[PDB]
């Protein structure tokens, strides 16, 4: 499923910042939330807007 892929990038992403010190644990909750949320609901396209919203992060952040 494309979708379970996306997340699981997503998460990787995420949990990288975080451990890295360049995010907050609640930042991370949120967008762990909102990923939860993409999960449910199953649009493909959805999921990925958050994780080019994560990836941005990540390239705004490093």
């Amino acid at each position: 499923l494309p979708v379970e892929k996306i997340i699981r990038e997503a998460k990787k992403i995420l949990d990288e910042l975080l451990k890295r010190g360049l995010i907050d644990p609640e930042l991370a909750r949120i967008a762990r939330e909102v990923l939860e949320r993409a999960r449910k609901l199953g649009n493909e396209e959805a999921a990925r807007f958050v994780l080019e919203l994560i990836e941005r992060l990540r390239r705004e952040l490093s």
